[PDB]
DNA sequence: CTCTTTTTTCTC
DNA sequence: GAGAAACAAAGAG
């Protein structure tokens, strides 16, 4: 559930529920709704989906211009539109009923969260969570990026995973990015040379953008997993130097890299 | 079998 | 700057 995959879901839902009126909201795992499902039911029932935007890995349902629904898929949250009488599968937790169908949210690990936030609190929400700039040449200022990177001793992969220097990078794309920029995941940010930072900054925007267009690496119906150079390729040869991709643990996360291309 | 492995928040 | 917790199932051997 990284920015590429979340953006793919935003567009799918975008062209399938925007403008639809909500008839009622049923929940079998209500606590998932951190702000009180009851309060959410009383307020979104009988509304219209105005739009579905995204910020980092968070989906934002715009229902009426009073409240915004912040949705986060965590590790395996997943939406799907199905028949009104469709049967209830094992890990379905919420359903948004429409006049002609329903939006179902599933999540095996129950990690996912839902939040109803008044329109004016959207920005303070992300600013309170310290979410960095979207991965675009316009919002991802390289200088600020360089500045933050030389001021820290944090290891690169962990630090990128924080969403602070930039938003959207998860385990898959950080490994892809770091390899594409020839930076070892344990390299301390304050040692990075500008040319490295510059290459990193660009590889970030580049790979996340490439992923968006390939529909994300949905192991839905995405094709980015077909172009992964190191994530999960443990034991396979490096696209460039041919060395065997190694897998190690960094800050508790499976980390794939190349011993040679990624020096550090 | 049995153990390992698969986003964000919080406690230090 | 680490570790744990939430939680459930595929994967490895
Ligand atoms: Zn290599």
């Amino acid at each position: 559930g990284e920015l590429p995959e979340v953006e793919t879901v935003r567009r799918e839902l975008e062209k399938r529920i925007v403008g639809q009126k909500i008839i009622s909201i049923e929940a079998t795992y209500p606590r998932m709704v951190l702000t009180g499902f009851e309060q959410l039911k009383k307020e979104l029932t009988g509304k219209t989906i105005q739009g579905i935007s995204r910020r980092g890995k968070y989906l934002i349902f715009e229902i009426g211009d009073d409240f915004r629904l912040i949705s986060h898929l965590r590790m395996e949250g997943k939406y799907r539109l199905a028949t009104l009488d469709a049967p209830r599968e094992k890990h379905d937790h919420l359903t948004m009923k429409f006049a002609d169908g329903q939006l179902i949210y599933a999540d095996v690990r129950k990690f996912g969260t839902w939040e109803l936030i008044s329109t004016d609190q959207v920005l303070p929400y992300f600013l309170k969570k310290k979410i960095g700039p979207e991965p675009t040449y316009e919002d991802f200022d390289e200088k600020l990026f360089r500045e933050k990177l030389r001021k820290s001793t944090k290891k690169i992969k962990p630090y990128l995973l924080e969403q602070t220097l930039v938003a959207g990078l998860g385990n898959i794309y950080v490994d892809e990015v770091l390899w594409l920029a020839k930076i070892h995941p344990e390299k301390e940010t304050n040692q990075l040379i500008e040319s490295s930072i510059h290459l990193l900054h660009d590889s970030i925007i580049e790979i996340l953008q490439k992923a968006i267009k390939l529909g994300g690496s949905s192991i839905s119906t995405g094709k980015m997993q077909n172009e992964l150079q190191v994530y999960g390729k443990t034991g396979e040869k490096c696209s460039r130097c041919g060395a065997e991709i190694q897998k190690i643990k960094v800050a508790g996360r499976g980390t794939h890299f190349c011993p040679v291309c990624q020096q550090k």
